RNA sequence: UAUUAGCUAGUUGGUGAGGUAAAGGCUCACCAAGGCGAUGAUACAUAGCCGACCUGAGAGGGUGAUCGGCCACAUUGGGAC
RNA sequence: UUGGGCGUAAAGCGAGCGCAGGUGGUUUAUUAAGUCUGGUGUAAAAGGCAGUGGCUCAACCAUUGUAUGCAUUGGAAACUGGUAGACUUGAGUGCAGGAGAGGAGAGUGGAAUUCCAUGUGUAGCGGUGAAAUGCGUAGAUAUAUGGAGGAACACCGGUGGCGAAAGCGGCUCUCUGGCCUGUAACUGACACUGAGGCUCGAAAGCGUGGGGAGCAAACAGGAUUAGAUACCCUGGUAGUCCACGCCGUAAACGAUGAGUGCUAGAUGUAGGGAGCUAUAAGUUCUCUGUAUCGCAGCUAACGCAAUAAGCACUCCGCCUGGG
RNA sequence: GAGGGCGCUUCCUAAGGUAAGACCGAUGACUGGGGUGAAGUCGUAACAAGGUAGCCGUAUCGGAAGGUGCGGCUGGAUCA
RNA sequence: AUGAGCAGGGUGAAGGUGUGGUAAGACGCACUGGAGGCCCGAACCAGGACACGUUGAAAAGUGUUUGGAUGACUUGUGGA
RNA sequence: GUCGGGACCUAAGGCGAGGCCGAAAGGCGUAGUCGAUGGACAACUGGUUGAUAUUCCAGUACUAGAUAUGAUCGUGAUGG
RNA sequence: AAGGAACUCGGCAAAAUAGCCCCGUAACUUCGGGAGAAGGGGUGCUGGUGUAAAAGCCAGCCGCAGUGAAUAGGCCCAAGCAACUGUUUAUCAAAAACACAGCUCUCUGCUAAACCGCAAGGUGAUGUAUAGGGGGUGACGCCUGCCCGGUGCUGGAAGGU
């Protein structure tokens, strides 16, 4: 939910290779971008429940994310714990 | 039986001592606060248990009679030599 | 379990998440955990499969063996698990496309209803099978206009799309998910789920405060008939609408859970990708969509059948004769 | 003198009382529902488009079958 | 209108804060923290009951209990 | 002189020339005027009688003014 | 004494309990409370040791009695009424009476309505319909049914008066 400008900027800082347009620190990028730039459209009425599952399913791909960048990748997270740090 | 949720106070660790055939809160003193539990802990009903044995082709269901083993008991309850 | 079903006969939660828990694309090697082999424990027994003798032979007893996760320990890398390792070839993320009643706010326009005055004229209108209902001569409806307000937005509109469904259609903005087509650019299995817990959610109604056209529970009046507390008519309260909180129950439906694989075709329509048909035309493949018939399969039958009631597996759930 | 029973208090302490429950049974004036039997009586519904097709969830009015309304589906018709 | 007060002691909210709590809030327990027709209870202000007296100490009491006791308190002052 | 008041101000209020209305008396009321329980401000220790003490006096003040005395242009309002 | 409420219309008065600490605490609840529920225990002194910041320990000494006296709740069950706190007849009566938030209706667009005064003047209030005035009822929960004949009120004007 963003131009091509800070999308492909928060690509070119928070990647961690190269042209790796699917890293999971990209996942982190674009995900844990629009969380809090997800919180304004909450904020926007507190009323659009779609918008709601839609906060459900990438606080899920949120879940495969760290879930997985803790679950089978370990340590290039544990080096990487403040990118946000969670919890 | 979870229409059997939160439970647990010596509770759970540590030190000491008494005991014992012996480590052991086995007890008790003192000092620490844990621990269990929604993947069933406690509370209530119910039960002697097992080998075995009747039925089911077997899978099993079902019983613990009589026999043998263990456990428990000795009008009731509790101590102790 | 062996050895069920869930479309209608009993049944798929009312739908979403993403907690445990379950399941695992391919491959390199280790591991032997589980898995198979050998040694070890095994009921004192009594008991079975056999044999022996015997109260004769009987029945059964006495005997004799046999038959056993009762156990612990060497091997096996073929599977799983684990351990390290690799690739994308599933998923998702990139770059290009479009699309829609997707949501949520902020506004605007017209028709139409009813009402305020209003021209100027007379009983009208109502409704049915008809009228009483009634209103209306205080002379109006109807017709001339302007105003007021709420509601909703005919062809658009469709087996159309989107949305998990619930649902979503005057118009314009705001920020807003979700797909599909292409794509390996990239991660390198990140996958599927889903008890629990959480969220959303018809329809009414309930809270507070408004807005109050038309409609209409409650009730009244008039037919109705034996009767009418009903269908009809005249009305007409709650309520319908707006912000603002809640119930969590609907034929939830398609009485058909979720994931993905397979495959006769006749067939719809979207919007892409590609060709395509060229001096403008009009065809073929590909994807998700949603029908209709029907191969196989299929069931008690009815029927389903590419968006399987067919053939598989992982997550869940239900179901046990009726009241 | 030690030690010794008794001498000698305490500890735990079996039972009994206390209080304030909880559980579970029995029990109970009257009373709510349900089932059974009569074949009284009220009624037209539900069944055919079953006589207003319904069937739901819900509000609300009936002696009662039931009605009115919100919205939804055929497990619905003449065929719309 | 201006002033005066109304001992003490509990109670404990809200509020705030911080960490376990959370995507984030709701939550957890601390910490403040006292607001409060809160409570008890002094002065103070009443008078519920009871006894005494009632030609009474008294033209309305005493004595013992009782209530409120930070308020709609009590009440000075000076006014209408 | 210093304590309380007045010779300061002013609330609540009262009186109220002007003015208003009203048989009259009156009652209202602008300016203004008073009106403390308020707000303005210097003195406090010791002794002292039969009795007065912050008042009499020892010690220290301070406030305000006066006339006596090198200023210097300064004061600076009812206004702000 | 012994016995208890048998007295009485009525445990009326007296009684008895209460302090501080520490346990513990049912019912419903509008979830705060209840509740100090109740019921229970302790409470003196001596030396220690730890109490000074600080109880508890140990032993003993004692005691009829250990907040040695004073001073300081009787509790419980249930129902009706009223919610409550307030206020209430001083020279009788404190309550179920009043009041109260609350809820309801109605009236008033401003030199308000309403009210006081002959007026003037002023309140209402330097108020502007969430305000002001009147009427009802008195939290919270549920609910408020029917009847416009009559009365009053409102509105309308055809005619009578």
């Amino acid at each position: 939910a963003i131009s091509k400008e800070k999308k492909q900027e928060i690509i070119a800082q928070y990647a961690r290779k190269e042209g790796d347009t699917g890293s999971p620190e990209v996942q982190i990028a674009v995900l844990t971008w629009e969380i809090n730039h997800l919180n304004d459209h909450i904020k926007s009425h507190k009323k659009d429940h779609a918008t709601q599952r839609g906060l459900m399913k990438k606080i899920g791909h949120r879940r495969n994310l760290l879930g997985y960048l803790r679950g089978k990748d370990v340590q290039r997270y544990r080096e990487l714990i403040a990118s946000l740090g969670l919890r």
